């Protein structure tokens, strides 16, 4: 009808299998392929270009996309997500007006405990992986305090 029906006429000059539609040359494209302006020739979709394709390094492929992970990260079953190889929980330390508030949600516990409470006004927080220590700074005290993750050796 509308189109020249070239799909039926001659594969309709469609890169992918032509799909003769009553209007004419419709053609098609497999997953991960997009029709061009002629809507007959298929292109390659760069899934890596799309944000959130995978948690880590991405490799565009024909109609699909390969992804990698960090040495400390494990690729999930879906192949589009990386998860930490180490089983240790994440200690989401958050400073407070006079204390340090840390959350351990391992095994959906939501362990919210105040690691340090004898503080004037703590602003910055950081940790050392090698020594397993926690560094934080107090504005009013004007000092940089250090302690272990067990809240000791302050
Ligand atoms: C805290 O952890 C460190 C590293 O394991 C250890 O050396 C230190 O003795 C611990 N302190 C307490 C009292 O938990």
């Amino acid at each position: 009808l509308c189109n020249g029906n070239s799909c039926s006429d001659f594969n309709g000059g469609c890169t992918h299998e032509c799909v003769q539609e009553p209007f004419g040359a419709k053609c098609l494209c497999p997953l991960g392929f997009l029709l061009a302006n002629d809507s007959k020739t298929c292109e390659d979709i760069d899934e890596c270009d799309i944000l959130g394709s995978c948690s880590q390094h991405c490799y565009n492929m024909r109609g699909s996309f390969r992804c990698s992970c960090d040495t400390g990260y494990m690729l999930e079953s879906d192949g589009r997500t990386c998860k930490v190889t180490a089983s240790e929980s994440l200690l989401l330390l958050v400073a407070s007006q006079n204390k340090i508030i840390a959350d351990s949600v391992t095994s959906q516990v939501h362990n919210i405990y105040s690691l340090v409470e004898n503080g004037s006004y703590i602003v910055a927080v950081d940790f050392d992986s090698i020594s397993g220590r926690i560094f934080w700074s107090d504005a009013t005290q004007g000092k940089t305090w250090s302690a272990f993750q067990n809240g000791t050796d302050r």
